């Protein structure tokens, strides 16, 4: 490994993902693929439905913040979306890192690399609200360790 | 919870629902993203379509009550 886990340069479409193995709090980082198409949302790597709707909530928040973020005016309908977590599906309470998918697809759609040393996890609302996380402890351990 | 989750401030786009799971009824914060486009029922949250048509009866009532609520 690189020592600080921030020697990664800032990256389009990839952020550091605080998530939980049953082994524990881990950097299950985020992998996306945003290419033009039908606007379809593939989940790649056994990612479950709660991650699918989390991606929908992130998608619709971007829809609410399109020219806010300089996005194309039609992106959800012609840019196919393919996303990964190294864990297949999260055995925990949903993904607990909906904003991590949001951040990665934001960096992907901006064509502008988001930073590293991202110590983050949390649940987007389609209303646009970062839901509180259950089990802050091991997530922030996965940050700090 | 805060001093009172009922005393949480008024919310745009969503409302305090009423449930009964057999182990206990809950608030149902039914959240809706009014996303632009042309009309696409992008329902989610393991949604059964009877709630979809409930929302559609709501939708056509809003169509009936566009100037009751200043809607376009």
């Amino acid at each position: 490994y690189r020592p600080d886990k921030a020697e990664t340069e800032p990256q389009v479409g990839t952020a550091q993902g605080l998530a939980w193995t049953p082994v524990g709090g881990t950097l299950l980082t985020i992998e996306v693929a945003a290419v033009p198409g039908s606007g379809k949302l593939s989940l790649t790597g056994q990612l479950g439905e709660v991650m699918k709707e989390s991606a929908q909530a992130a998608l619709t928040y971007l829809r609410a913040h399109t020219q806010d973020y300089g996005l194309p005016e039609d992106f959800y309908n012609k840019v196919d979306l393919h996303v990964h977590v190294p864990d297949g599906a999260t055995p925990k309470d949903g993904p607990s890192a909906g904003i991590t998918m949001a951040t990665a697809i934001a960096s992907a759609l901006s064509r502008r690399p988001a930073r590293m040393d991202i110590a983050m996890t949390g649940e987007v609302s389609l209303r646009g609200k970062v839901m509180p996380i259950g089990g802050v402890k091991e997530k922030l351990l996965a940050a700090h360790q």
